[PDB]
């Protein structure tokens, strides 16, 4: 019988690759399917590269792709039309917001598979031992915190110790962060939804160089090639005070024989006011199905039992990632397991997106343009006024006859 082949995912981002193909092998279990497991590289961009040689080539030895929130509108053409194959009530039980985003001039191009935010992870033990009571509401605050701490952990002898670990390596997620440093500033979001590049402004710039103010500081030398994986390791280890990155690295860090077990807790990220808005930038993954597959009915039905209840409840409680539909986070397990999820629900549905609606299908390329702008900033190559100034122009000879 047929063959049902999925790309989603990557085994080289904690658990998720791992758990993808599990879920995958239990749904052919269930239907008496036959399935495989194609795995993925670690940073989506990356990703979105592959899988563009398969969609180019119309190829058909893949059915189903775990395609990133930033990508409908460069997808769609390689999707099938998933909305005659849901009623309306089923997919009013995924959020809303998520479900437009993957709905591209009417097609539905895919499910809402998991949503992701950015956060702040800190070191509750540290702080304690510190003298601090909560962690920071503000940037500043956050570096007074980590100078300090950083301070007292390097004397006591652990040369490994840094304050704040993130993701500022030249890729997707850099640019990730770089939308909460410059939302959380008063920034803007780089472009906004209504079309303006708004990013050349003292804001934004303020927001470049302090983050090239840790760079070496209260964060290491390396953070400027860091993606979520490095970022999370060095933190696992116990070796920073604070990290910035998505939920799914709670529970990895709280797993058995975790050096960091029992010892830190999640809050929204720090912003440069009080009057400024709490940014986290708006992440996750939905679940599509090629235009290119020979099997699109076994491939719906896959792609609705992997965004199903349960198969989202077994991502939150067993890998903690954030479901899509909102009577999970009413769910008595997935609370007790994560009972941040229900402290940082607003934070989530507050989310700031990066300009992947504007940009459509031009996304990709204005996002290289943010993350090497930002990245000649960490590297110290230029500073956070000239590099506004530079993303702007790219950004406009990029955009320029977009509508
Ligand atoms: O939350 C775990 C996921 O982390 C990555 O995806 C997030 O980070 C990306 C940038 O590096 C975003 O574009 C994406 O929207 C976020 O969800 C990783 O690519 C995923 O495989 C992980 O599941």
């Amino acid at each position: 019988g047929p063959v049902i082949r999925v790309a989603g995912d990557s085994t080289a981002v904690g658990e998720g690759g791992r758990w993808m193909k599990e879920m995958v092998e239990a749904w052919g279990k269930k239907t008496g399917t036959r399935v495989e497991y194609i795995d993925s590289p670690a940073d989506t961009n990356d990703r979105l590269a592959l899988y563009q040689q398969y969609w180019a080539a119309r190829s058909p030895d893949v059915d189903v792709y775990m395609i990133d929130v930033i990508w409908p509108g460069i997808v769609a053409p390689h999707a099938l039309d998933l909305k005659p194959y849901l009623t309306e009530a089923e997919l009013k039980e995924f959020f809303p917001r998520i479900v437009q985003n993957n709905t591209i001039r009417g097609k539905l191009t895919s499910l809402p598979f998991f949503t992701d935010a950015g956060i702040l992870y800190y070191r509750k033990d540290l702080l304690e031992k510190y003298g601090y009571t909560s962690p920071p509401r503000t940037w500043n605050e956050l570096e007074q915190m980590a100078e300090r701490v950083m301070e007292g952990e390097r004397r006591a002898g652990n040369r490994d110790f840094w304050g704040f670990v993130f993701q500022g390596k030249p890729y997707e997620g850099l640019t990730c962060d770089a939308l909460e440093w410059i939302y959380s500033h008063g920034g803007g979001r780089i472009v906004e939804p209504d079309g303006t590049i708004s990013v050349n402004n003292g804001r934004a710039a303020l927001a470049l160089n302090r983050a090239h103010g840790w760079v070496g500081r209260i964060a290491p030398q390396g953070v400027t090639s860091y993606a979520e994986e490095e970022a999370r390791n060095v933190w696992q280890q116990g070796n920073s005070l604070f990290m910035r990155n998505w939920p799914y690295a709670y529970a990895l860090g709280q797993a058995e024989g975790s050096p960091i077990r029992g010892k830190f807790g999640v809050t929204v990220l720090p912003k440069a006011s009080a009057d400024a808005p709490n940014a986290a930038t708006l992440g996750g993954w939905q679940l599509m199905v090629s235009a290119y597959s020979r099997y699109p009915k076994e491939a719906v039905d896959l792609v609705k039992y992997l965004a199903s209840y349960e198969v989202q409840k077994d991502n939150a409680v067993r890998l903690s990632r954030l479901p899509t539909r909102p009577a999970l986070y009413t769910d008595r397990d997935v609370l007790a397991r994560n009972p941040w999820f229900r402290d940082l629900l607003p934070v989530f549905q507050n989310a700031v997106s990066r300009p992947s609606d504007v940009a459509g299908a031009r996304y990709n390329q204005v996002s290289e343009a943010i993350w090497t702008e930002v990245h000649s900033v960490l590297t110290g190559r230029k500073k956070g006024e000239q590099a506004v100034r530079d993303l702007e122009a790219r950004i406009r000879r990029i955009l320029r006859h977009h509508h």
